[PDB]
């Protein structure tokens, strides 16, 4: 079903993630981590204190695809397990913020193409730099064209909120 999905959902905040490879997805959704540029860092943390779930939502460039959509579980941390990430300079990333993943399949960009994002000119929302904001109406709607992720158990994330 979708209604736990949407429970996640409602009044959420929503992020647009763009990794330059698939490996730092692939460990993302091994490690259940992800570290982003100061800059989205710091916009980053100031939504998880404001919003009962913030959504990330990640395209590998070049893929035409999204990867799948997770949900921070924390703030930003320095000092844990260092994580090999495949740079474009460590030093230049800020901490690292857990997530729990929502949905690790794929929805192409030719799905998606119906849905404009009000916060970056509305623009199809598969156009936009690495940590676009999403409008609420359109990020829900967007989660809710992936495909189900039967693998994952909603109920553990519920109790985060």
């Amino acid at each position: 079903g979708t209604s736990k999905l949407k429970y996640v959902l409602q009044d959420a905040r929503f992020f647009l993630i763009k990794s330059n490879n698939h490996e730092n997805v692939s460990l993302a959704k091994a490690k259940g981590v992800w570290s982003t540029l100061p800059v989205n860092e710091k916009k980053l943390n100031l939504a998880f204190r404001s919003a009962r779930s913030v959504i990330l939502i990640f395209s590998v460039r070049e893929s035409g695809k999204f990867q799948g959509f997770a949900r921070l579980s924390s703030e930003s941390h320095h000092g844990g397990s260092p994580i090999h990430w495949v740079l474009p300079s460590a030093k230049m990333l800020g901490g690292v913020f857990k997530i729990d993943w929502i949905c690790r399949r794929e929805l192409p960009f030719t799905k998606s193409a119906h849905l404009t994002n009000p916060w970056n000119e509305h623009k199809p929302v598969k156009i936009g730099r690495d940590g676009q904001e999403i409008e609420l109406e359109c990020g829900t709607q967007l989660c809710l064209l992936f495909p189900p992720d039967e693998s994952i158990d909603l109920y553990q994330v519920i109790h985060k909120m």
